C-alpha cells in the first residue's frame, strides 16, 4: 500500500543565499534580542506527517525541547496518540530535558538559526 508524499515546501536552507536571511538572524534578535530562534522544518523525505504554517518560531532561553515539542505537536491535528521525534539538524537525537540556551549553545547554524527536522522515522 503505497505511502503517498506531500507538497515540502523547498528547504529555507535553500529559501535564502546566506545573506537574504542573514540580516533576519541579526533583524529579530535585535527587537526581542533575550530569545532564540528556530527553524522548524520537516524532514524532505517525511509521509505521514504535516507540515507547519509557519518555520521561524522564537523561543525562550531555557525551554525543555520536550515543551517545544509539544507546542509544535499543539499546531499540527488531531495528533498526540501519534508521536514524532524532534532532531536537530536533521541529524542529532538531543536531550528531552534541555533548556533551548542549552541546544543554542551547541548547534547555532552559521546564522543565529538553530535548525530543526522533524520526522515520523528516519534511519541514517
Amino acid at each position: 500500500f503505497v505511502m503517498i508524499g506531500s507538497p515540502s515546501v523547498r528547504p529555507f536552507k535553500q529559501r535564502k543565499s546566506l545573506a537574504i536571511r542573514q540580516e533576519e538572524v541579526a533583524g529579530i534578535r535585535a527587537k526581542f534580542p533575550n530569545k532564540i530562534p528556530v527553524v522548524v522544518e520537516r524532514y524532505p523525505r517525511e509521509t505521514f506527517l504535516p507540515p507547519l504554517d509557519k518555520t521561524k518560531f522564537l523561543v525562550p532561553q531555557e525551554l525543555t525541547m520536550t515543551q517545544f515539542l509539544s507546542i509544535i505537536r499543539s499546531r499540527m491535528v488531531l495528533r498526540a496518540t501519534e508521536a514524532f521525534y524532534l532532531l536537530v539538524n536533521n541529524k542529532s537525537l538531543v536531550s528531552m530535558s534541555a533548556t533551548m540556551a542549552e541546544i543554542y549553545r551547541d548547534y547555532k547554524d552559521e546564522d543565529g538559526f538553530v535548525y530543526m527536522t522533524y520526522a515520523s522515522q528516519e534511519t541514517f
